[PDB]
């Protein structure tokens, strides 16, 4: 039954903050003048931040913990993943998928992760994993909304009954659109496919996810048309690309001209960097192209872009715990987003700019709101990204559903002394 | 009341010669095998070099004179040269684009301009510019012939209602329809402008003249449907292909290709150094390429290519006093057409050729055209370049409608010795 919040920090803002609660919802918040005693019913921050929940903008639970089943992915590419997947995605049943989107999705909640979006392969007339996941939905409701991506792995067009079953998947009652272009056997399906998609979002009112341009291909540029679709719909907010990963490899003078584009259509964009690092680059022999999107310049262009995991121990990626602040690390290095401001505000990423990915309404430490919100034990984004601390709290509807005791180091020298990595 | 020009040099001709005028007309042309006396109504070339007048193919006059208003394009790239613009076009008067059209107006009647093809912005719904522009070309019409192109700025479909308001401008009068392809948010808009494009030159009987593939992208590729288009309607003498400095990043093969068709469309090229050398290669760091299009290969396959000064002390380019052998020493330089011929070759790229560009019924000096002429104090076209030779005289339907009285250059040595800087 908490009533309150206390001695809080909140990012960009200076001092301490009062949280209070009120019927599941955050009815005010207060600034403090100095530190305030703890009591019952109230959670004390202790001089830590709190922030909205984290948010997975992007995430395959359908093939979460099955790397190595049959084989593994011997050449760390995205066209071998999609080989080694197909393999897989003939082995699977109902409760298989139930089991491991959940093995993944409790290490999200212990993450502080109350959003997720995850895709889920269409290109299976059984729609196996589709159905399990919409199953999985309605379970998890009380600890993460989960989104669902109706993801034509195998394409739209060049798939056979592709669009069909991307459509049977939205009348079940999958929340996104998604296309890969760049899969598609010709640039005019790539295309075709980006109008089909858009007019079955439009058909359905439901939002559109792309895996756009995930290829080390100066001449894969899909994410023009999904932006100028947009902005000829008028519907930018509904809507991201993912990857462009291509955008790396553009020419300086196209990406002036279409980041004009980009800003204008509103849409929001999605980087993955434990993935992309792995993934892209492996055609190159020396020197090797890094393949993340432009994150930078979108930033300073005032472009929505965020991070997401992508994948956790499946064909695509050996490694993960589902923790946002290891995708955030990443993401910072390989983007060379290294001044101490742009680490500070790196939390961005990672919370309300993947927010309005996924198009939330209920989203922010803001009266009114409902009272969702987790506690990192440390001063600012900057300290909480440099130490990888863990969530002390996860707190949604005002009742803790999450919390972490920290880890305990010392260190016997002349005398035993605790060990905080703190300056 | 002018009768004769007498002791004439002419490009490519030996000797001296004779240009005898009757009714504003050139009546005929005699050589001569020695000099001729001065006498009344006779104007003395005094051997200097008699050519049909300079012509600006491309220029725009409604953004002239207003560089720095209300801010400076401080990337020096056309983009941001674009959103500089759009701030002032915000601001535009009738009086106000009079005036500055009028101020450079002055400067090119000064220095032996009597044709100009001007662009005018008309991604504007109040088209104050090109009302402006209209009764300019009325005004300055005894001095120089002014056509007028609709230039659809922010793009034909990329911008609200861009194809209605670029028919208003045809309606209105405008003597070229205009188009901007690679600004366009897909290259899909960008082929379909151009087909839009085409049928509004053939619905009204009016030219084209598109800004093509300004940018450094390998895969603007946008001048092969331009030049299909017009070898298809038969009409490449009422067509132009303005900059196509991506042109100057293409690999060989494709442009050797793409070489046979230009050739055949029969279509004209406009190249503007002075304004390429200074918006190209913006987005490269070292090496940096130049940026012009393939001049020097257009001249050597027959080609018509030309050169234009584009823009004067406006958002695009800080510089200029409208003069085109200024324009053409730039060409030549960047373009490494430095030998001898090539050089005195030169002053076709802004005669002849540009006259061609333009479509051009009455140039030349030819018995039965109007008596519109121009004198430069200089030997040869060589020369004249190596000088940058001011217009002594220029000569429209018969009369004199401009002199310069030459600076004169004294050196106090042991005497007093006056220099020309000739050899
Ligand atoms: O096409 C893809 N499937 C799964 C992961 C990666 O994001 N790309
Ligand atoms: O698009 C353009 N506008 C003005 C000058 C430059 O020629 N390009
Ligand atoms: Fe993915
Ligand atoms: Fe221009």
């Amino acid at each position: 039954a908490l009533q309150t919040i206390i001695n809080a920090r909140l990012p960009g803002e200076e001092g301490l903050w009062q949280i209070h609660l009120q019927d599941g919802k955050i009815s005010a918040i207060d600034a403090q003048s100095g530190v305030m005693p703890i009591t019952e019913n109230s959670l004390d921050a202790e001089q830590g931040l709190v922030i909205p929940p984290f948010v997975e903008p992007h995430i395959h639970l359908d093939t979460t913990q099955t790397a190595g089943q049959p084989n593994w992915n011997q050449s760390g590419t995205l066209f071998e993943g999609i080989e080694r997947w197909a393999e897989r995605k003939a082995l699977l049943t109902h409760d298989d998928v139930k089991q491991r989107a959940w093995q993944t999705l409790k290490w999200q909640i212990a993450n502080g992760i109350q959003h997720v979006r995850t895709h889920v392969d269409v290109s299976d007339a059984t729609l196996t994993a589709l159905k399990a996941m919409l199953e999985v939905k309605q379970e998890v409701a009380p600890w993460i909304d989960l989104q669902i991506v109706a993801f034509p792995q195998e394409g739209i067009l060049s798939y056979p009954n592709g669009e069909a079953l991307l459509e049977e998947a939205l009348r079940l009652g999958a929340d996104v659109v998604g296309a890969i272009p760049h899969f598609e056997f010709t640039r005019e399906y790539g295309v075709e496919s980006l109008h089909k998609t858009f007019a079955l979002a439009q058909k359905y009112d439901r939002l559109i996810d792309v895996h756009c341009d995930e290829i080390d291909d100066e001449q894969s540029r899909f994410v023009e048309t999904v932006a100028a679709l947009a902005h000829h719909e008028g519907m930018g907010a509904r809507v991201t690309a993912s990857h462009t990963t291509a955008m790396h490899s553009y020419n300086g003078a196209y990406t002036s001209r279409l980041f004009r584009l980009l800003k204008m259509s509103g849409i929001n964009f999605v980087a993955n960097p434990l993935v992309n690092i792995h993934l892209q680059g492996r055609f190159d022999t020396y020197p090797k192209r890094r393949g993340i999107t432009r994150v930078k310049e979108m930033l300073e262009s005032g472009i929505n872009v965020c991070f997401g995991h992508d994948d956790v121990f499946d064909p695509w990626y050996p490694l993960g715990t589902a923790n946002m602040l290891q995708v955030l690390h990443m993401g910072l290095h390989v983007c060379q987003l290294m001044g101490y401001g742009q680490i500070n505000d790196g939390l961005n990423l990672i919370t309300h700019h993947s927010a309005r990915t996924l198009n939330l309404q209920d989203y922010g430490i803001a009266a009114g709101n409902s009272a969702n919100l987790i506690i990192l034990p440390a001063e600012n984004g900057f300290d909480a990204l440099r130490r990888q601390v863990p969530v002390r709290y996860s707190v949604r509807g005002g009742k803790v559903i999450a919390s972490t005791q920290p880890a305990q180091t010392t260190v016997y020298l002349e005398q035993p002394e605790a060990i905080d990595y703190k300056r």
